[PDB]
């Protein structure tokens, strides 16, 4: 085995590889959304900026897990990254609703990975998930929830969507 | 009695203790409102900021009376602080209407305390009420009145409430 | 339910509302102590400063839980804040002994809330309690213990209390 | 009469002349105390500084009334300034107790002058007394009360008086 590996269970190693793929998928969904909102017939630069930054964050989440895998002596296995579920995302509100669903699926996966770590008595891994991932996720879900509520108040279509979009820009 | 006490009547001492409780109550009502407006299903950061600052001010009003009580040789008696009348405050307009009512009840209490001070010929206390409390109160009532009028013009629901909220932020 | 709520159990939600009330109560006890030590017949400005700052901290503890409740999609329920147990706190040593007891009751409550979170497998909440509350509490108990020992050495009455009070100022 | 005099009653004019004399007397008492505490067999520089500054303040109080008399068109009548009641003031505590008594006699006189102004419906004069004199007096009485309590805790004789004196220095 790896000269560094200690108290690192093969189920946790595999779970992190799966989570790496899921973070990359989320990054690619947000990339899709970002450029969707730069179409000449959509033209919502605030939403475009928001989802470009979210896409960058999700890739950084994947890279931190990849670093973590090496840190513990596990081995990174990269799998294909699925095409995003949609090619066109609808309104700003529909994109945020899609993002909220995705963030909660990722949160579900992170909490399941915490349970795996915890059942294998790996406090280094539960600590990683708590400090680096679980709060970022809860904060992100609250933020997107806030945005959905604000957009519904502002608009959520037409004039109000235009003005809300400037808030994000 | 206190070595410092001079021309300080027991009815004024008791009236200030009651006013201390009322200021703290107002601070707690505004604290309630502040975090109500940070709910993911409310999300009005301008209102939240406005009522957080108002809550801080009301606690400062209470502390200034507590300092005053000691300054005159009276003795602070702290009583329980009632729960705020509501747990959920409705729209921004409804919260401002509630604040306006509360500010006028506090103003009524301050004017009654001025009458007590005046009937007991305590010019140090009437001067305190005039310089430190009565104008802050009249200015606050005018401000909240202005905000209600502006919000009714802007909205007061939906799109206009969203845009008015940015004014406060 | 809240659009943001995920893995947030109703017993944890209720426990946080109770803890919010308890933090506010502790803030109000310390407010009482702070101004007690500014009485013309007490006049211990070091103790007064110490308990004013402690009162501010406890309100900040309450506000952080209120923010946390919203962050997770729970709903803040505010209850009446009990009057402090005493109106007059005795010597500086007696106030510190009272503070030590209160800090340990709060610590007990925080540890019980950690057990609730842990039994409901809420690692986001156990992480909150560990990083934001449990160390602040242990550090505060050590500090107050140190102060009690120092005051007993310095005095704890009369001349030594006067000189110890300058340490705090 | 004076070309400027308006709504200025002769009883208020005379009362201010008497108060001018009383402020000067208080300044001279404090001058006495100040240099008493610089005797080679007393040597309390903190008390000496405190009473020098108090003596300066009391002369400034007299000069402000003299300015006020001219401002209203009254005429300053200066009378002899009595010798201080003592030549030797005892301990620091005894001097503070003497100062507290004197400050309260001055406060009594100021409140009587406010009643005179008020009975003659002179709001310019009641406002002068409130803003320029009555709070300075209440603050001074609280300060001296605090000092007496602190000195009694610190000492009030011997070692503790020596150490308390450094607080004032
Ligand atoms: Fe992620
Ligand atoms: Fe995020
Ligand atoms: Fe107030
Ligand atoms: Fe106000
Ligand atoms: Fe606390
Ligand atoms: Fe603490
Ligand atoms: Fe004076
Ligand atoms: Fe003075
Ligand atoms: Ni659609
Ligand atoms: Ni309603
Ligand atoms: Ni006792
Ligand atoms: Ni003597």
């Amino acid at each position: 085995a790896s000269q560094v590996r200690q108290n690192y269970h093969e189920d946790c190693e595999a779970s992190i590889n799966k989570q790496i793929n899921m973070e990359l998928y989320a990054s690619y969904v947000y990339l899709s959304m970002a450029y969707y909102f730069e179409r000449d017939d959509v033209a919502l630069p605030g939403f475009a900026k928001f989802f470009k930054e979210s896409s960058d964050e999700e890739r950084e989440h994947a890279q931190t897990f990849m670093k973590y895998q090496n840190k513990r002596g596990g081995r990174i296995v990269l799998q294909e990254i699925a095409a995003p579920s949609m090619r066109e995302w609808g309104t700003g509100l529909e994109a945020l609703q899609a993002a909220l669903d995705l963030e909660k699926q990722v949160n579900q996966s992170l909490l399941e990975l915490h349970s795996t770590a915890s059942g294998n008595n790996d406090p280094h891994l539960t600590k990683l998930l708590e400090d680096e991932y679980l709060e970022e996720q809860v904060d992100s879900i609250k933020k997107i929830g806030d945005m959905i509520t604000k957009l519904k108040r502002a608009g959520p279509h037409g004039h109000g969507e235009y003005m809300f979009d400037k808030e994000l820009n």
